[PDB]
């Protein structure tokens, strides 16, 4: 009766003992990170030859306490090294775990490796070689809490490696999860499985391996037992033996299929050349197509299962609308079938818009995962698609008709979806305002709002609470440059449009003036009706390089159009010039709109030339005009907030309030 170990992935170890179980082995302890079991020999290579979930399986050949070197150095020589190794046999030592003795693990190492050495120098017997890559012994330590356990390798290289891949190596899934993967999919053996997102194929393969009887040592070049004195060849030639007969069957037998696809043609091609290697490859279909062209390849039936790994990564807009659609056709095509998904987000699969009937949590390297296993058959935010669906019938016939082409869809109009979507041109962008959950519901805005655009997952940017390609763009007449994605707004404020093709009509002949100017959008509609010159005034550095670059747009560059970097309020409280027009739109907050918008028009008199307007925006809420005291300044205030008030910003509640001041 020996004494054996298995490794295995923590999360794993219970799924290993069942295995090991079935293949005959007796008195299985689960501990953490592997099982402890025991068996004859024949057990043993039986168990190296057939368990899909081990990632090494070991021989425990003594363990002892560790004060002081002396006593692993002593611990280690215990073992008969001299005629255990196989004459000429190279060996490596892998050491983990550290104490108060061994403080380094190279040191844990190289102390064993010394004690292995001496025990050969000792009998006048030569040394062996140390070879790491490939040594025919390999022994691991392991030291936990003043105890040494000391192991011989039988796996020799790590039982994921089949032998259809390569040594190196760095599959996203080793063999031994996606084993598992599999097994916890709810898969049923001998019906179709179909993934389509396959990568490298391994799910796939692993799948045909494990329902096909295929052992996974079958293709396997190496083992650590080769170079072991114990080794018992006419054993593993009878494990070997069987392993043939059972693949053969298992293959010749086998009447179901698997499908796998991708839209990368690098690895599909990988994956036909791994799934033949793996001496299944006539089981398996691989082609290039992308989960959007997805059809059931058995609409007839019988159901199966639908098994993958999706992506996960920015590119959210476009993952959402893949999970999304993913769903959609799942409901669409493979009513009845099972379907089972491995992620590092379940944000991402509850998109898909099916209820999970089980569940798993697995490591996948350092990346948290579930797996999810779905039954599907055989409206996802109803309340904002319904208003969304309705605002784009009536504002893209009112946009057609006002000849604009960047404008509010949706704002804030149900409280419960507190987002707004903007359109320019052939992009949308939507912002999130104010609140796993949220993100969920934020991903279902997202999955709905390029559902009711029939936009394209690329040309959606999410701007949310927590590399700059500009786009041009028209309003009206002008011509304008604005940026999705890298500033807090767009460099350009949508609702204003109005009030800016009121500058643009007032303007033939006329000196303007533009302050707290931003990106100089109302001094372009103002250049373009025939001002005589514009001055734009900004304390930016970059808006005003923007304002430039508008002004540029329109052919607008010259003597004739001023840009100055100034804070607003020591310019006009110092400047001579004169203007027929200024557009005056400060921020709300040294300067109160309520409290100084007084004394702010009483600099700016003295810039008016005869004749002229200033128009006075403003977007505090519950702004009062000082109406007496304008009259005071021999000015007079009209109000034109309703005449400038466009219809994607009615139903908003919030107001940017809006002025043309003249004289008495």
């Amino acid at each position: 009766m020996n004494s054996l170990f298995a490794s295995t992935a923590r999360g794993l170890e219970e799924l290993l003992k069942t295995e090991l179980e079935n293949l005959g082995a007796v008195e299985c302890q689960v501990v953490q990170g592997g099982v402890h079991f025991k068996g004859d020999t024949r057990l043993v290579y039986q168990s190296l030859m057939w368990s899909r979930l081990a990632s090494r399986i070991m021989l425990p050949l003594g363990e002892c306490k560790v004060y002081s070197d002396l006593d692993l150095y002593l611990g280690v020589q215990a073992i008969n090294w001299t005629e255990m190794f196989n004459p000429g046999a190279t060996f490596a030592v892998h050491f983990s775990g550290l104490n108060d003795t061994i403080r380094n693990s190279q040191y844990g190492a190289m102390k064993v490796k010394d004690a292995i050495v001496d025990a050969f120098t000792r009998k006048n017997l030569p040394r062996p070689n140390v070879d790491r890559d490939a040594p025919d012994i390999r022994v691991n330590v392991w030291l936990h809490k003043e105890t040494a356990s000391i192991a011989l390798d039988l796996s020799g290289d790590g039982l994921h490696l089949r032998g259809y891949r390569d040594r190196a190596g760095i599959a996203p899934i080793k063999e031994t999860l996606a084993a598992a993967i599999v097994m916890r999919s709810g898969w049923q053996p001998g019906t179709p499985l179909l993934d389509p997102m396959c990568g490298s194929g391994t799910l796939l393969i692993e799948a045909a391996m494990l329902a096909t009887d295929r052992a996974p040592g079958l293709h396997r070049g190496r083992w650590g037992f080769s170079g072991w004195a114990q080794h018992d060849e006419a054993i593993w030639q009878e494990v070997k033996a069987e392993a043939q007969t059972r693949a053969r069957k298992g293959l010749a037998e086998y009447s179901s299929h698997f499908y796998g696809s991708d839209s990368d043609a690098r690895v599909i091609q990988r994956a036909r050349t791994n799934a033949r290697l793996a001496g299944i490859g006539e089981l398996i279909t691989f082609e290039v197509k992308d989960v959007a062209q997805l059809t059931n390849p058995l609409p007839k039936g019988p159901y199966g299962t639908v098994l993958s790994n999706p992506p996960y990564g920015d590119s959210e807009p476009a993952l959402i609308a893949l999970h999304s659609l993913l769903g959609r056709i799942m409901k669409n095509q493979f009513g009845g079938w099972n379907l089972s998904l491995f992620s590092a987000s379940p944000d991402l699969l509850s998109c898909l818009q099916l209820r999970a009937d089980k569940q798993y949590k697995a490591k996948n390297g350092p990346l948290d995962c579930v797996q999810k296993n779905y039954h599907v058959a055989e409206m996802v935010a109803e309340d904002y698609t319904n208003r969304l669906r309705k605002n784009l019938k009536k504002f893209e016939k009112w946009a057609r008709q006002e000849g604009i082409e960047c404008y509010r869809l949706y704002d804030a109009d149900l409280p419960e979806y507190n987002v707004a979507v903007d359109r320019y041109a052939d992009w949308v962008v939507v912002q999130e305002y104010a609140p796993h959950k949220a993100r969920q519901r934020l991903f279902d805005i997202i999955a709905a709002t390029i559902s009711v655009l029939g936009i394209a997952p690329n040309k959606l940017v999410l701007k949310t609470r927590e590399k700059g390609e500009f786009l041009e763009v028209t309003e009206y007449n002008a011509h304008l440059w604005v940026n999705l994605t890298d500033y807090l707004d767009t460099g350009l404020f949508l609702d204003h449009r109005i009030a800016r093709r009121m500058l643009g009509q007032m303007s033939k002949g006329k000196d303007f003036l533009n302050l707290f100017s931003y990106t100089g959008s109302a001094t372009v509609h103002a250049g373009l009706g025939g001002a005589r010159s514009t001055t734009t005034v900004d304390m930016s550095r970059t808006y005003l390089e923007w304002a430039e670059r508008n002004l540029r747009l329109n052919g607008l560059t010259g003597r004739a159009h001023r840009l100055i970097q100034a804070d607003c309020l020591a310019w006009l409280r110092e400047a001579n010039e004169q203007f027929d027009l200024i557009f005056i739109d400060p921020p709300t907050f040294a300067f109160d709109v309520q409290r100084d918008h007084l004394a702010l028009m009483k600099d700016l008199k003295r810039l008016l030339r005869a004749g002229g307007t200033i128009m006075f925006s403003n977007n505090k809420r519950g702004f009062r005009m000082d109406l007496d005291g304008l009259a005071k300044l021999g000015l007079k205030a009209q109000e034109i907030t309703q005449k400038t008030l466009s219809q994607d910003f009615a139903r908003n509640r919030q107001i940017h309030n809006c002025w043309l001041i003249t004289a008495a």
